[PDB]
DNA sequence: GAGGTATGTAGGC
DNA sequence: GAGGTATGTAGGC
DNA sequence: GGCCGCCTACATACCTC
DNA sequence: GGCCGCCTACATACCTC
């Protein structure tokens, strides 16, 4: 068993005083190491004597949904396991460790004894990812094989401290295990003066010191899991069985332990499993689908939105191309991922990708480098570490507005500001890409809708010159859907059709009876097209009638030569029956796709949403972009107002400041006195200069209050005819521009609708560009 | 055999038509295969068949090195290959490829006929390493075994651009090779207008149209090696062999090919073996000795002193922890460091090392984590994914000052600013540490010095008040050396003897011979302690004497029991027959440890350099930093004259600005002539608060004019007396400093020799501060 | 007297 | 009517 | 996310005649 | 510096009675 050192003393007689410790991974790894190899100096505390050391190699397989239950009409239910369940290495080698048999309940105490360690601790990292997924695992395997053992006491796990506050001149922190708590903490206290917070989001993350702290009372942080009758309901619903049985289980939320039960568990170090199942996996398994299941506002998940924010901070000062780690590394660093860099890079890479069939039929950058063809889907793109990026930055800018961003809420992070909640495109992205992921009870299915029936839709909505404004809105009110939404055609040369409730790509192909040769040259919407002639070179009876497969594709283009035997042309029309949807040889070769939509979106809120047409998610967008529109051309109008009012009194001190003459005055406060005296308003420049993410009432109440810097902070050089002259234009401009806004919130359909009308026209105009161009707008 | 894409028709009838291509890494392989995968639309090029792929796994074994070339007395020369040179994995693969048999010479036509593929072709980064090092190395290996491939063309390369200019509107680039020849046409050019230069430093950073566009051309970019008479003697000089060899033979410099050689290679795809073996291998070899091999003025690589300047410019800001993934990125991104960072990373974590033994004994950064103990030598370290590091800042900025760091010579990467040339800090870090490492012929070892006498000769050196000053400097004059150097003993409780010429470093021992046990606590100097009981488990003498060693040791210190046979106590003495320099029972557990230096450093110009003793060193030191504290206080000297007749300008114009009233002008022109008119001073105040990497006549020649912005760009609240009194202040203290300067610049000694006393004392002092925190200075 | 074997360091492929 | 087998996607371990 | 072949020198061990 | 086991759902194949 690879990554086991052997507990000394363990398996014999003395084998019950012995405890196995699994680790998630190599960092719990080198923090057991450390601890164990603490050794003198530390003689209460364990060591390698007693103490085995396990890795689980990251999360561990699902053994409730590999388990048959067959044939239990014997008299005696007897349980298999699958194959590829026995042959886990990780699994197998646990129960090697143990000594332990699947045939056996451990019912006495003899049989308990029969194992070669005393009890198994299980060490995660205090999150989501492992307390809660790994250790709700193999909680789930033990409960499934042998529950006694966990009703004996035999599975237990070893907690750390999530969060430490540290008090200047006390060398004791509060070690709080929950975000909940440590916010309750300190809300509680009065203030946070002489405390230091110190997060630790990985075992790895604790020092010498702290380690050497917690293994000296390692006796303590050791729960043992109970099972109650109520878990095993809890485990089959969590995992196993049929996914709708926890569909219904997750979309309520996580019910928060109550004092007493928090109380309960820490004075005796009883953890019961339906309480577990409960917080721990049940807050895993909402934060797995909000982080898998896009966004039906910005059709992305948390991680692309990550990406996006990040890369539109890094690539603004310039665009120059950055290096695939390198830019994950910025985002990591710059909008708080605490995960990774294989998955952050894998996930840049993917958002780069560009090629018929990809995922993102809009990339959000622009890729230098092999990020891979269609041939592979994908999977052959190149190392991150060769391979670099851009933004697009003319269609993100006309596709994500900056002063829309302003006025986005945001996820704030340890009280630091990080990615937006959501982003609010000026067209629907939710519709215009594709997707097929799991994620923990739904699927996430989406097939790109044409850009000319959205924008049809979009436009019809906001012009109130289009002919089907009214037609349109009085469909918003009853669901009537009168305008059409149908597949993207681009970059596919197959045709789609409708048949009852579903539509079929088909690809298209061309037969040469003289040369006996079938030539295909598109294939359906999103086959790889080499696992395509995989699935045609294992089909026994389609490979009969066929000798030869040649790929002839380039990059880009599909084209595929089939060399079949001479008399079965006619032959695989009498063998395969077409139908009126797909015809003998479509049939033959699997040129016919049926595209399934599972439209599952996250809320934000936060929650989970179904949508049974793509007519709801747009219906559900508008009203977001209708708002923003509205909210930000009232924040334009107040700070514009605002910065009138200053760039007038700016005026006027540097028309009248010969005779002000501040040259003689002792400092600021005399001057600031002067100024109030002389009638100059009170005023914060540098809100009004750069209001960033402030609302309309705390822009009102923080810039009614302030000082006079405004004057104290000009320059000399300003002080030159020309310069006021170029301010007094400005003030007109600026002017002029207020009565355009004022005229902008009377639009008669709403708000910013005109505003919104040539944002549209500018990002078609951009697509355009980047359809034109193999999306190389350069 | 792995990474080997088998061409289709090789190996036949046709396999003298086919190549095999032998890349050094998979970023070559991706390239490859992009080209050979081209495919349809390319058929002038290449494509799998008749090209084979095969990759070489990075560098490859030197085999000249391993044969053995033994018993040629039978008549014959007989060459041996070693069981290791038999065993290597990617030589055999190749030769199983090939289908070549050592035995075999190929003479003839048929005899090259036998072979599997037509000839071998090698694709390798164009930088030193890969073409000089990889492709030297496998050239070497074939030259040895067999000649004859070389003599008629079965090797050859191809060679792709290092740097590409385009101009605008000319879609064909001049695509040069060597950084020499872009130089020189950079300089014949008489300007880089419309000129877009790309640096490929690597065969992955060229892009899709690029790799098109050259295998377009394959048939071109393919250059044959050809074999010399002189190329036995250059092979045998560069590879295997004896080192001193190639000792005389790096210490003259690259010579540059003639024109009429490029014209040759160029116009007839033939390059010489001894041609490549001169330009490329000795370049190779001269840039890993200016890698590998320590400056004297400072005790770091190029490697480390780069980590060293990042760090600088990173923490400068905020010392806030970073991990040393993030930190390996940022240096890599602003330092340019253009190899990896799975190296970067290592010296990071190296020069982050604190442990009795370890090679750092001042390191530059403080480690948050586990960077492994004295134990494993270093090697038990964590992942620097989950491991932080912040600078040293109090230490590094008592020994690296950062006025020092502006007048310091700079290494620019391509036009742009890097780590400099070399540090020259207040005490000598290349006596002051520890280091063995070889470098392509040369040779590193270093035995740290105490930092008594250090402190002792470099105060006697600068101190006009020492007794010994004089006395030093006579020593300095005809190299008396009269006072001693000693090696260091902290973090070492053994005891240091001298014997000879050379040093010998003592673990302590106690023997208690009641309890028959042997009991070692302390090892010699640098022995890892676990590498050490494999040492003495492994002599099979040493162990019949001996039961067990059990390891009592934990961090920072050693604890050894070692039990042995009753009788044995006596025969031990009896066996191995004690010395007057080491005892019997420190013969037999090999206590004792004979310390060699190999004090071979390279110069700041570029060479290298040997030195007999430290004390060379630290007299090689002495000028260098007495020369820069002279430079520096000239320029401070300069610097504050500029910075005064700037502040007495500035103090009278805010004196005079009620008269001037500069309102009523028009613009910066009619301000500048007034202010010109008025006899104020013109200057650049840009340079004069910030001169940063300026030189004296640079500085002077440019301050000697200027524009008035130090007038415009004054804000108003400046105006006011209060800032007029501060600003009169600020006057007087900088007269004051300048005239401390003057009285600084006449000193006995030297200039600012009591400048260099203070700062010797406050690095001892930090210094201290860290020795007695565990280097844990918080 | 016998050497060729194996190790080991930092900065790189 | 027979189900259990294998695959496959994106974000994570 | 760990792990593994190589170069370069030079000294020091062991091993075998 | 590549490569490899897992979770999550769901539809669609094949395979076998
Ligand atoms: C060895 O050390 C540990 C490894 C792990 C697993 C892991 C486990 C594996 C395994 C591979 C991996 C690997 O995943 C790979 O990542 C790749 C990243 O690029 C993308 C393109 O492709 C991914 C592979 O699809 C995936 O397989 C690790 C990445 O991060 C992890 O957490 C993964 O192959 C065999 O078993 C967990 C640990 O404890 C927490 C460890 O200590
Ligand atoms: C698989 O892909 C390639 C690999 C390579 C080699 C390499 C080769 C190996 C091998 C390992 C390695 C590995 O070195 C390891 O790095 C580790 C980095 O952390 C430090 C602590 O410890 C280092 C190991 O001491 C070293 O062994 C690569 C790192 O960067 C390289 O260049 C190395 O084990 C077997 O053969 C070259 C290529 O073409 C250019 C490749 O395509
Ligand atoms: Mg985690
Ligand atoms: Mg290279």
């Amino acid at each position: 068993v690879d990554k086991y050192t052997r507990a000394r003393n363990a398996g014999g007689k003395r084998a019950q005083d012995c405890m196995l410790l699994a680790a998630e991974g190599d960092s719990a790894l080198s923090l057991l190491r450390t601890g164990l190899t603490l050794g003198k100096s530390n003689p209460s505390g364990p060591s390698f004597d007693f103490c085995g050391m396990i890795s689980l190699g990251g999360v561990i397989m699902n053994a409730c949904k590999k388990v048959t239950n067959i044939t239990t009409d014997s008299g005696e239910t007897i349980m298999v396991r699958n194959e590829q369940l026995t042959n886990n290495k990780v699994l197998q080698g646990i129960v090697q460790v143990l000594g332990l048999d699947f045939n056996c309940h451990y019912k006495t105490q003899e049989e308990r004894a029969k194992l070669r360690y005393g009890c198994i601790v299980a060490c995660v990292d205090q999150d989501l990812d492992g307390c809660g997924k790994i250790l709700g695992l193999l909680l789930a395997y033990f409960h499934l094989f042998w529950p006694q053992l966990i009703i004996h006491g035999f599975v237990k796990r070893l907690l750390t401290p999530l969060i430490r506050v540290y008090e200047k001149g006390k060398t004791m922190p509060v070690e709080f295990y929950y975000e909940q708590e440590f916010d309750a903490w300190a809300k509680k206290q009065t203030s946070l003066v002489n405390h230091t917070v110190k997060y630790y989001k990985g075992l790895a993350a604790h020092d010498t010191h702290e380690v050497k702290s917690m293994f000296k009372h390692f006796d303590n942080m050791v729960y043992t899991f109970t099972l109650d009758d109520s878990a095993k309901e809890l485990f089959h619903i969590y995992f196993g069985g049929e996914s709708e049985l926890r569909k219904r289980e997750l979309c309520t939320g996580v019910v928060p332990l109550t004092e007493t039960q928090t109380q309960s568990i820490h004075s005796v170090r009883r953890i019961p499993c339906s309480l577990h199942l409960q917080v721990d996996t049940k807050a895993y398994k909402l934060d797995a689908i909000e982080r898998q299941i896009p966004n039906f506002l910005d059709g992305m998940t948390r991680a692309r939105r990550k990406i996006l924010a990040g890369g539109v901070k890094c690539f603004a000062s310039n665009n120059r191309e950055r290096k695939v780690f390198q830019f994950g590394g910025y985002v990591a660093d710059h909008m708080f991922y605490h995960h990774g860099d294989m998955s952050l890079n894998t996930s840049i890479i993917k958002a780069a990708q560009y090629y018929p069939g990809s995922s993102h039929l809009y990339p959000v950058f622009i890729g230098i480098g092999s990020f891979g063809s269609r041939h592979l889907g994908g999977k052959d793109a190149g190392s991150p570490r060769y391979i670099s990026v851009q933004l697009a930055s003319e269609f993100i800018k006309t596709m994500f507005p900056a002063e829309d961003s302003w006025l986005l809420p945001y996820v704030f992070e340890d009280g630091q500001r990080a990615e937006p909640e959501y982003y609010v495109p000026v067209l629907p992205l939710a519709i215009m890409e594709y997707g097929a992921n799991p994620s923990e009870g739904w699927k996430y299915t989406t097939w790109a809708r044409q850009l000319e029936d959205i924008l049809a839709l979009v436009r019809a909505y906001v012009d109130k010159d289009n002919p089907k404004h009214e037609l349109l809105h009085y469909a918003i009110k009853h669901k009537i859907t009168i305008l059409p939404l149908r597949p993207s055609n681009y970059n596919f040369k197959g045709h789609l059709k409708r048949f009852g409730q579903y539509y079929y790509s088909y690809g298209t192909y061309d037969i040469s009876e003289q040369r006996n040769i079938i030539t295909i040259t598109e294939l359906p919407l999103r086959v790889p097209t080499v696992a395509y002639i995989e699935s045609i070179k294992k089909s026994s009876n389609r490979m009969t009638f066929i000798e030869e497969i040649i790929d002839y594709s380039s990059s880009e283009t599909i084209e595929i030569l089939v060399k079949l035997k001479p008399n079965s042309l006619n032959r695989i029309v009498e063998e395969f029956k077409e139908t009126e949807e797909q015809d003998s040889i479509e049939n033959f070769l699997r040129l016919r796709n049926c595209l399934h939509s599972h439209l599952n979106f996250v809320k934000p809120k936060g929650g989970i949403i179904e949508f049974n047409s793509y007519y709801e998610i747009l219906y559900a967008w508008l009203p977001y972009r209708r708002e923003l529109y509205q909210k930000r051309l009232m924040r334009e109008h107040a700070v514009l107002k605002l910065r009138i009012i200053m760039e007038t009194a700016i005026v006027r001190y540097i028309n009248e400041s010969a005779e002000l003459n501040l040259s003689h005055y002792e400092d600021e406060k005399e001057a600031s006195r002067i100024l109030s005296e002389h009638g100059f308003p009170p005023l914060n420049h540098t809100l009004i200069i750069s209001p960033e993410f402030a609302s309309i009432e705390e822009l009102n109440q923080k810039a009614l209050q302030g000082c006079y810097t405004y004057i104290l902070s000009l320059q000399a050089r300003e002080l030159l005819i020309a310069a006021k002259t170029r301010r007094v234009e400005k003030i007109k401009k600026m002017q002029a521009r207020l009565d355009k806004v004022e005229q902008l919130l009377q639009e008669s359909p709403f708000p910013g609708a005109s505003v919104w009308l040539e944002e549209i026209d500018a990002v078609e105009k951009a697509i355009i560009k980047g359809r034109n161009t193999q999306w190389k707008f350069h």
